[PDB]
């Protein structure tokens, strides 16, 4: 009786998915990885294209000989690791020290855990797909001539024991762009006035607009005196009304960067924990009695697709729990079972696994429904070429809003409305705002820069290397990291650059979908850095 062996990267990973498999199956963690570069040298063969030359992990060997004896007792060999770069690598560094046939069908991949996924994916298992593993080793190439390369130019001309990365530094430039633009900033007083009416005895408020009909910058409370005077008697005109319905969509289910983004913004995640938790939710929680399973789909992901059947069993849930008014190879953060409400499973959930999945489940549902719509009134009063604007609001239809405004006094053109009373309002202008972790992670998205695998490690490293501190929930620069990128700058410029960073990304990209050789991008990149190298070393 031999059987099956299936190698996985965490014990939660395969604890949960070792009851999903029964008996002809044997499931371990190989705990991270394996195999890796050299740390005592370059570890790139600059003879032979770039191949990198790797080691087993020091400290790993007990691991690997235990994995190589449970292959020699098994059937067939399954690389369960997860569906991304990474994963592939992984299972390809599996396959080498277990000397597994490249062309043998022993991949297997799901992107979420639950015993259905999980059995689907023996159905059809393929082979190690190369150009996804050519371009996990393209960013460890990469990140490796980077990082051993300026590092030591750093120990030369600042401090020992520093380093940078090309993501990180495009980051740091990013965050001291955007600190050079608050140093420059000129503020300015202006003044605004709040108006308050009344139409019958019913109270309402509208704003000072501007005066004979353009909007009007109150810079002093001289201004706010010449609106004043300007107002006779109490007897406002209705000079107009406006009404609208407002459609308010649904927002999108959560890639990496959207859930980065909302967990930091609204319960106070920090990128890191972010995903840790998400990885607690995704490898597998004990369930009581039900045991241990995957709550959510795979968090490393910049696609927003729902499969069918997901979508079918949310119309189901939305239809069931708040009317059929509100329904309609990667995929979105989801749960894997929109069923496990928040509220069932709380008993199983730590109070951070409860925050992060209670976001992952509301946005999903959210993203399942209707628009919401809303009653917009807006109104203009106006006297002696004064305008007050006074804006209404309530819901026609909470729409996606039921998982989680105020209306004006009627009025038509012509009616007229007394005015009870003004406050004016000192204000001063503000600089741009600093990054939060979620305009980052936003920007590095949008401008092509970062991806799944890169958002969170980079403002991790940031601030392990003390470059940025973190206050009031945005990045500041701090004066080592003025320094590192100054140098950087100088010496080595387009590893600050956003456009060179994010077609790089593209490039890897294209070696992922098997469009370029992965030592063709190392070569266009080191054939210039390394004139750069020399020219730093003087
Ligand atoms: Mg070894
Ligand atoms: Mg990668
Ligand atoms: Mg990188
Ligand atoms: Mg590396
Ligand atoms: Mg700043
Ligand atoms: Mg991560």
């Amino acid at each position: 009786p031999k059987k099956n062996l299936v190698i996985v990267e965490s014990p939660a990973k395969a604890k949960t998915i070792e009851k999903y498999l029964g008996r002809s199956y044997k499931v371990v963690a190989s705990v991270g990885h394996i195999r890796d570069l050299k740390k005592s040298s370059m570890s790139i063969d600059f003879d032979n294209n770039y191949e990198p030359q790797y080691i087993n992990i020091r400290g790993k060997g007990p691991l690997i000989n235990s994995l190589k004896k449970e292959a020699k007792n098994a059937k067939q060999i399954f690389l369960a690791s997860d569906p991304d770069r990474e994963g592939e690598a992984i299972s390809w560094h599996l396959a080498h020290i277990l000397d597994l046939d490249l062309k043998g069908k022993n991949r297997v991949v799901f992107n979420e855990i639950t015993k259905d996924a999980v059995k689907n994916a023996f159905v059809e298992p393929r082979q190690i797909d190369m150009d996804l593993v050519d371009a996990q080793q393209a960013r460890r190439v990469l990140d490796r001539i980077v990082g051993y390369s300026i590092s030591p130019i750093l120990w030369k001309k600042v401090k020992k024991g520093l380093s940078a990365g090309r993501v990180q530094s495009v980051a740091l430039k990013l965050i001291i762009d955007r600190e050079n633009e608050i140093k420059a900033f000129k503020p300015e007083e202006y003044w605004s006035i709040d108006g308050f009416f009344k139409k019958g005895n019913k109270k309402f408020q509208a704003n000072f607009y501007g005066l004979d009909n353009k909007k009007t910058k109150l810079k002093s409370n001289d201004d706010v005196k010449k609106v004043l005077t300007r107002i006779k008697n109490d007897d406002f005109l209705v000079d107009k009304v406006e009404k609208k319905e407002r459609k308010r969509n649904a927002p999108l289910p959560y890639t990496t960067s959207s859930l980065q983004q909302d967990a930091a913004n609204k319960i106070n995640f920090r990128t890191r924990k972010t995903m840790m938790v998400a990885q607690q939710l995704y490898e597998g929680i004990r369930l009581g009695s039900n045991g241990q399973q995957g709550l959510i789909t795979y968090m490393r992901t910049d696609s927003t697709r729902i499969s069918p059947v997901a979508q079918n069993d949310a119309a189901n849930y939305i239809t069931e729990h708040f009317g059929a008014e509100y329904s309609k190879a990667h995929e979105a953060i989801r749960p894997s079972n929109v069923n496990h409400t928040p509220e069932s499973i709380a008993k199983y959930l730590d109070k951070d696994q409860l925050k992060l999945y209670t976001l992952i489940w509301n946005r999903f549902v959210a993203s399942q429904m209707t628009a919401a719509v809303f009653d917009t009134v807006k109104v203009n009063l106006t006297q002696n070429g004064v305008l007050f604007i006074a804006n209404g609001s309530q819901i026609k239809f909470k729409g996606y809003m039921a998982v989680y405004t105020k209306v004006l006094p009627e009025m038509i053109k012509g009616e007229t409305v007394k005015k009870i009373s003004a406050n004016p309002e000192q204000h001063f202008t503000q600089p741009p705002a600093r990054y939060s972790e979620a305009s980052l992670i936003k920007t590095l998205e949008e401008n092509g820069v970062g991806r799944p695998s890169t958002y969170a490690p980079t403002l991790e490293t940031i601030q392990k290397r003390y470059y940025v501190r973190l206050v009031s929930k945005r990045f500041e620069p701090t004066e080592l990291g003025e320094i590192v990128n100054s140098l950087i700058i100088e010496f080595f410029p387009d590893i600050v650059d956003v456009k060179f960073t994010a077609e790089m990304e593209s490039k890897l990209d294209e070696v992922e979908i098997g469009k370029e050789e992965w030592q063709k991008v190392i070569d266009q990149f080191y054939k210039p850095f390394e004139k750069e190298v020399i020219k730093a070393e003087e």
